[PDB]
């Protein structure tokens, strides 16, 4: 089997990007962020205390004939911007761009913390990281991939987001035609959970590249990419008037700048990720002075590639017993 769904950003920022997904019986379609950082499928619900619900469409699991509550189960989770929820869990029928999985746990929120009320275009999340974080109590439960993989024609899926546009997440195959050149796969280390690798260096501009270990996660639930503190000055170095505000919460620049071009390795493989996709534009409504796309990690603990990297490039997530991600140019 495979599945294929457009997935679109949320805002004019990129801030995130949300794909349709079908749950239940009959289906009710849920709008979630598909993110390959975190490995639980949790969902707006009939259950959402009513306070916390701003405008996103709900799962009503009663009126679902195939939803069977899954008894005892709870769960909770809380992400690395700060934000959080929590709930219990049923299982259901959930399709993916017309991949379908039985019995999936979809994790009903009870909770939600403000910045996802906030959100009214995110109706949950669907983790795309390994099932060893998963946060089902007392029973852990499967990943939508981990559950479809046995069935899927190559254990596989893809990411493809757009730079302010549409894009694609495949399951199940790989579209020769999506992607320029060759793809190049690089080790996966599970053991924190996450789709962690080692990039191989980078550079700034035209600059010369840096051959230089950076090991990180590939995470599409992230909008930033955080890097080492030393190689985020380095960048920023290169724009005048660029500088780290603590009163913002990062590095911003003057919106007259033009930014250089970031580019990453894979191996022996180059990413480059144009500046335009590092301009998050305005702090505040009319300010000059603009958000920058790549940030440091320091005090995160982990470097995050982040949606600024990914989507500069078709990404490979590729689940086989030892799992390895590709990247390629597009």
């Amino acid at each position: 089997s495979t599945g294929s769904a457009t997935t679109t950003p949320i805002d004019s920022l990129d801030d995130a990007y949300i794909t349709p997904v079908q749950i239940g019986t009959p289906a009710q379609t849920l709008n979630l962020d598909f993110d390959t950082g975190s490995s639980d499928l949790w969902v707006f619900s009939s259950e959402t205390t009513a306070s916390e619900v701003d405008g996103q469409t709900i799962y009503t699991p009663s009126k679902s004939t195939t939803a069977k509550l899954l008894s005892g189960a709870t769960w909770s989770i809380s992400y690395g911007d700060g934000s959080s929820s929590s709930g219990d869990v049923y299982t259901d029928t959930v399709s993916v761009g017309g991949l379908t999985v039985t019995g999936q746990a979809v994790e009903s929120a009870k909770k939600v913390s403000s910045s996802f009320t906030e959100d009214s275009t995110i109706d949950g999340l669907l983790g795309l990281a390994f099932s060893t974080l998963n946060t089902v109590s007392p029973t852990q439960q499967k990943t939508f991939f981990d559950n479809a993989k046995a069935s899927l024609d190559s254990p596989v899926f893809t990411a493809d987001l757009g730079y302010h546009a549409p894009g694609t997440y495949n399951f199940g195959f790989i579209d020769t035609t999506a992607y320029t050149g060759s793809i190049t796969y690089t080790a996966v280390s599970t053991k924190q959970g996450f789709w962690e690798w080692t990039s191989t260096g980078y550079a700034v501009g035209s600059g010369t590249f840096k051959s230089t270990s950076i090991d990180g996660i590939a995470d599409t639930g992230t909008t930033l990419l955080y890097l080492p503190a030393t190689v985020v000055s380095a960048y920023w170095a290169q724009v005048s008037g660029a500088k780290s505000s603590s009163s913002v919460g990062g590095y911003v620049f003057p919106c007259s700048a033009t930014l250089p071009s970031f580019t990453f390795g894979v191996g022996s493989a180059r990413i480059v990720i144009p500046g335009d996709y590092i301009d998050f534009g305005p702090i505040s409504t009319g300010s000059s002075s603009c958000f920058g796309g790549i940030q440091s990690s320091a005090g995160i603990g982990i470097n995050i590639f982040g949606d600024v990297a990914l989507k500069a490039a078709f990404v490979v997530f590729n689940g086989a017993t030892t799992p390895t991600l590709g990247f390629a140019s597009k």
